[PDB]
């Protein structure tokens, strides 16, 4: 079901929403996937997720202008590493409102990635403030805590069995929690945990680094948290 655009890799999840599939060259690493979300919002679309890099978003663009040709209205990063905010010079040429966790925002600068325009905020129970989130159509943005990162933040799809976990979660078949460096090791699998409580619905898991997965993905993401928290 994927299809190569360019260097990108798009595989359509819902009748309105489809993975983006990005992939990291510098000189000195692999080949790294990094997967976001388009979803059509019936006349606009939203963007979870830049790519690694500004180019390879503005192919995100061209792709979405070819495919779909409806108005990006919005583009929300899930938080300040590369293969998610990478890409923020390119949506703001070209004009889309962008929008991240307040905490993303404030790390940015030390992080390297241009802050979005807009910050989200939270409430006690981890969803996004509406206030702050306006016009989000079918995007529910729930802040699980702290755990691959401090601002790591998640969205489900209303409309869809879809839950989007980023770089949270990992696929029920990882070997690692991968990049550790950020991590909150005390909070991790409750955040995982919480992830899968905000959106106790969704069958069809979706993450950065591996194809979409069952809920599966979400229990063993929190076994190898907990692993990590007790060693
Ligand atoms: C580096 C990237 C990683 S670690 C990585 C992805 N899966 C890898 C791996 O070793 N597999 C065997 C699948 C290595 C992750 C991550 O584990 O979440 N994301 C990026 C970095 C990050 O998100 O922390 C970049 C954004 O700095
Ligand atoms: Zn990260
Ligand atoms: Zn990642």
């Amino acid at each position: 079901g994927d299809q190569r655009f360019g260097d990108l890799v798009f595989r359509q999840l819902a009748p309105n929403v489809w993975q983006h599939t990005s992939y990291l060259d510098m000189p000195g690493f692999g080949a790294v996937a990094s997967n976001g979300l388009i979803v059509r919002d019936g006349g606009r679309v939203l963007v979870v997720d830049t790519a690694w890099t500004d180019d390879q978003t503005a192919q995100i663009l061209n792709w979405i202008k070819q495919e779909i040709n409806l108005p990006v209205a919005l583009a929300v990063v899930t938080h300040a590493h590369q293969d998610k905010m990478g890409g923020m010079d390119a949506l703001h040429a070209a004009g889309i409102a962008t929008y991240a966790n307040a905490l993303s925002n404030q790390l940015a600068p030390q992080e390297g990635m241009v802050a979005a325009q807009h910050s989200l905020t939270f409430a006690a129970n981890g969803w996004v403030e509406p206030a702050t989130a306006p016009n989000f159509g079918p995007l529910k943005v729930f802040y699980p805590g702290p755990g691959h990162t401090s601002d790591n933040i998640t969205v489900g799809i209303d409309g869809t069995d879809i839950a989007f976990g980023g770089c949270l979660i990992k696929d029920s078949k990882a070997k690692s929690l991968g990049n550790l460096g950020d991590a909150d090791t005390e909070h991790y699998a409750a955040s995982a945990r919480a992830f899968g409580a905000a959106f106790p619905k969704a069958s069809m898991i979706v993450m950065s680094h591996s194809a979409p997965d069952s809920r599966a993905a979400i229990t063993h993401t929190a076994r190898m948290a907990d692993k990590l928290r007790l060693v």
